[PDB]
């Protein structure tokens, strides 16, 4: 599972077009996935599994006209395609025509792919795999004698390719590999247990945080929180860690992709043209970052992927929408069918601990419990966890409060995003200052 | 696929095993594992998706002496088996020796395997399936002028064969089938949005119930809750919904296995021999029920499974421990590699409405939310919703309240347990009457 088997792959996925054809089909839209890698699970100095994984499989979606059939399996081969491809439609053949169904005209199929660098292989035999694991729980443990238990230390590392076609003649592929390193602690202390992780990603397993560093790092944070209590309810302003900020600019996505908006559940739906976000506020994407974690150079209706600008100068300039979600809408793919890709929001120079000084008092969030985001309305109400803040400094952890606000007046009051940038997935925030919430806890 | 299919893969398995022999490994363990089926998605009287699946791969766990290795595969073939034995291998060679490590004794491999008739193919079309989901969304709307909006209903209906191996020579095997359909609907009034949901399972696809009950019940269950609200802080109480009783006793389950027991991860870590439970309350597990879905007769271990209770009168008289655990522990398994198959809790000859009646004022959950449960601890807190009694019967319905116990006391101040028995997974409980708890609002 290498770039040298993509050229084997693309001979599987013309393979597949081609059957499509001879069964009689109208178009069709094939993908293949192999996978392989490593994981190595440890707990309490002990080593719980050390395992490797192989997975290859392909789905393909077929299209009669208007109606459309889907199918996948795991299997290869010659009567495995033709299976497949039968059952597909078989589906096609016996489900309704939908009228904005079928692919990208073909003028729209990516004329070329950028090398987006995402394989770096990790030369790393099980017995590193279990040495690191182990030497970031022993960090963790040895980082603070109130870190009595472990659940899981876990290390990830795969490799695979992915090929995509189309009945329009289109293929196209790339290679990558992914590699983390997770760890969760339990701690004890003030009359109370505790806990809390930190991990890392990245698509060469050198530039990964050392096992140390995450384990000292998941432990600090499991002791930090011993003595967590609630606070007075009041209306005051909340800093969102970068890792919870992210399931922030999260809901802003969900809102503002294309599924939302034509089942008409989304709170932003007509908002193209508004000022959703402070003027200084931008939020933009860029797909062909090397080797970066989100990076993709078509999207899955095989439209070249392209840079661009969702929110500008604080305004809403642009839906996140695929064929199928533009055509339901009246509007033009962004060429984002499957999503974005490397997110980016706009920020200031302040770190959270300038930003810290300049809430001045509050409460700051590094964990969110429960299921509160009400997508359609907006509504937003959830558990929370951290820290209150007095006098520009940490007072004490916090528990058992809640935090609640319209999203949409939320993303209106923010106040500033800090420099301290997540870098372990597709969506790069810093911390943010939101003007107030309401705070609720007993 | 389905049992015409077994020999093919015992076939693979004996293939793996000797493969695993060629290699040098001292012992192993192999799984292979065959599914295929439909999966139909409806929406706001949309189709979403009409998918047609089918899955095969296998796992091999091999031994090099005490040392310990891995490694699983959807592909076929001679290659695939050298490579991926290969793989176990190369890295039981590089990992270290466990004392307790290894198969069972041979002894212990189950003997015979009754029929447990868990395969039952559906006839089912796509255009049946696409006619049945899009038949239960509309009776969700038609159910209620306040159910507005929905989220998927889903029909599912699959088979599949699994296959497990030992290097002690042991082989067995069993085809099964699977059918659901689940509905999500939505209501909006009285300055809310509120969502829920119903769906039934079962292993022959005609015994599911009706696709309109099937909705109007999960539109009711939508529109019962609009007006919520939280009720004022007491300790009060608590009437458990069979299904959200279903979670407790997965915590006493979690808590009574090897696993937690010997990462000294669990609050009843010393507590066989015990009482937990009311002296009338009994948990017991029947793993040869014809047709069930949770029936198994062999673990994963290949020891024959057998019907024995967990705890009897009240008391613990056993864990759930595979071979590995009862090692750990210094005890033997209780053949429960893999967990338990069809537990029921005993219960008395009252329904919802009686326990509503006798429990006269008090919390109805019907549901729960937050991952607030501590294991190690037994110490409980979570977010709830469902409705508040009074004179024996439902006001209103309540959200935004959470309750509170330590299990330990919570499991004995069960005042009783409904006959409304949950049929749907693994777990047979009626509601289930708490004592007390702390609800905070």
């Amino acid at each position: 599972v290498g770039p040298s088997v993509l050229p084997d792959l693309r001979e599987q996925v013309e393979q597949i077009i081609a059957e499509a054809r001879r069964q009689g089909a109208s178009a069709c839209e094939v993908a293949v996935s192999l996978e392989q890698g490593l994981s190595t699970s440890v707990r309490q100095g002990e080593v719980e599994t050390v395992e490797f994984n192989r997975d290859q499989g392909f789905g393909i979606t077929l299209y009669a006209g208007q109606r459309k059939g889907s199918a996948s399996t795991s299997a290869t081969g010659e009567a495995a395609i033709r299976e497949t491809v039968a059952a597909a439609l078989a589906i096609a053949r016996h489900t309704s025509e939908d009228e904005c169904a079928g692919l990208a005209d073909a003028a729209l199929m990516a004329r070329e792919l950028p090398e987006l660098d995402l394989y770096h292989p990790w030369s790393l035999s099980p017995e590193q795999a279990v040495e690191r694991a182990l030497a970031c729980e022993a960090a963790a443990f040895a980082a603070d004698k109130r870190v009595t238990k472990a659940d899981g230390t876990t290390l990830n590392t795969h490799q695979g390719c992915r090929v995509y076609g189309n009945s329009h003649g289109f293929i196209g592929g790339y290679a990558s590999t992914r590699h983390s390193l997770s760890c969760v602690m339990i701690a004890e202390g003030e009359g109370q247990m505790q806990r809390d992780y930190w991990y890392d990603v990245n698509r060469r397993g050198e530039a990964l945080a050392s096992a140390e560093s995450i384990g000292r790092r998941a432990a600090e944070r499991a002791a930090s929180r011993l003595g967590a209590r609630p606070v007075q309810t009041a209306e005051v302003p909340v800093l969102f860690a970068p890792e919870i900020a992210v399931g922030l600019f999260g809901h802003f996505l969900g809102a503002i992709s294309g599924g939302s908006l034509y089942r008409k559940s989304s709170f932003l739906e007509g908002a193209l043209g508004q000022r959703l976000f402070p003027e200084w506020l931008s939020i933009d994407e860029r797909p062909h970052l090397v080797g970066a974690l989100g990076s993709a150079s078509f999207d899955s209706d095989g439209l070249a992927t392209y840079a661009k600008p969702f929110v500008e100068n604080g305004e809403l300039v642009s839906y996140v929408l695929g064929t199928y979600s533009g055509r339901k809408l009246g509007l033009p793919s962004t060429a984002n069918a499957g999503g974005v890709h490397n997110l980016f929001v706009s920020h200031g120079d302040e770190d959270q601990a300038a930003l810290i000084r300049r809430m001045e008092r509050g409460l700051l969030v590094t964990e969110l419990m429960g299921q509160g985001v009400n997508l359609v309305t907006g509504d937003y109400s959830r558990g929370a966890a951290g820290y209150w803040v007095e006098n520009g400094e940490i007072q004490f952890p916090v528990q058992e409060v809640t935090i609640a606000a319209n999203l949409r007046d939320l993303f209106r009051r923010i106040v500033a995003v800090g420099k301290d940038i997540e870098r372990r997935g597709n969506l790069h925030t810093g911390s943010v200052l939101v003007e107030s919430m309401m705070v609720a806890g007993r």
